[PDB]
């Protein structure tokens, strides 16, 4: 297989930019109080 | 062709989370001062 690599890549990195923004929202707090 | 929307997808969302890391940094120092 080759293809489901792929699809299990992207999904991945759909997470990582997904819980990254969650971390941007984070800091939006600690710079609004 | 599929594969190569793979390819050219895993790296736009790539470039995503890269820039979005950067975000994260941007606020760092608006939390730091």
């Amino acid at each position: 297989g080759s293809m489901k690599q792929l699809e299990d890549k992207v999904e991945e990195l759909l997470s990582k930019n997904y819980h990254l923004e969650n971390e941007v929202a984070r800091l939006k707090k600690l710079v609004g109080e």
